């Protein structure tokens, strides 16, 4: 089974996943140099009142939490978007270093870490059937870099050793996720994919320009969890991102001059 550790790395997918050298893959770099401002790209429209969080856990690679996506309540619209796009998850990457972390760079520069807040197009009926397609997933990304708390982000820090190792889940209710956006809603967006296996090519990025900051003792814990599952040996949960891919015949575009 795929993983990070030198062995099972991103180095090796291409073996089980072939889509893992192909023309559309993810994270690359973001050139400010090279990204285009596209007049006709529309706001983003981040709509996250109603969201419902159901649970959060570990499934091995990170931890995620989960949401209702039964109804049209947390959604994403506009920007690069044709419809309506629900929340499912999100989920981080980060390092075993405040160096690095981040999945996607911009000028070749790493973070601490990478928020990626999962959506799939409603046209579909669901994810499964979305993940396949094109068109299927939207992800919002949004950078970390440790200074400052982020209050919004320690309800998630204070249940992390709830679920420490490989398949612990727990109970999440009420969890806003609006309390982990920055201030402005600039953004990057290019097509791309999974940037884990099935690493399917289904995914419109939009990659925000403004980090948030974090805290020392947040980011800490985040590298106290666990790879492996319980009873088994000791594999701290560090280093889960992957390198940057080639952009290949792809434009990145600026939603800001
Ligand atoms: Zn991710």
């Amino acid at each position: 089974h795929w993983g990070y550790g030198k062995h099972n790395g991103p180095e090796h997918w291409h073996k089980d996943f072939p889509i893992a050298k192909g023309e559309r893959q993810s994270p690359v770099d973001i050139d400010t140099h090279t990204a285009k401002y596209d007049p006709s790209l529309k706001p983003l429209s981040v709509s996250y009142d109603q969201a419902t969080s159901l649970r959060i856990l570990n499934n091995g690679h990170a931890f995620n939490v989960e949401f209702d996506d039964s109804q049209d309540k947390a959604v994403l619209k506009g920007g690069p978007l044709d419809g309506t796009y629900r929340l499912i998850q999100f989920h981080f990457h980060w390092g075993s270093l405040d160096g690095q972390g981040s999945e996607h760079t911009v000028d070749k520069k790493k973070y601490a870490a990478e928020l990626h807040l999962v959506h799939w197009n409603t046209k579909y009926g669901d994810f499964g059937k979305a993940v396949q397609q094109p068109d299927g997933l939207a992800v919002l990304g949004i950078f970390l870099k440790v200074g400052s708390a982020k209050p919004g982000l320690q309800k998630v820090v204070d249940v992390l050793d709830s679920i420490k190792t490989k398949g612990k889940s727990a109970d999440f209710t009420n969890f806003d996720p609006r309390g982990l956006l920055p201030e402005s809603l600039d953004y990057w967006t290019y097509p791309g994919s999974l940037p884990t296996p099935p690493l399917l090519e289904s995914v419109t990025w939009i990659v925000l320009k403004e980090p948030i900051s974090v805290s020392s003792e947040q980011v800490l814990k985040f590298r106290k969890l666990n790879f492996n599952g319980e009873g088994e040996p000791e594999e701290l949960m560090v280093d889960n991102w992957r390198p940057a891919q080639p952009l290949k015949n792809r434009q990145i575009k600026a939603s800001f001059k």
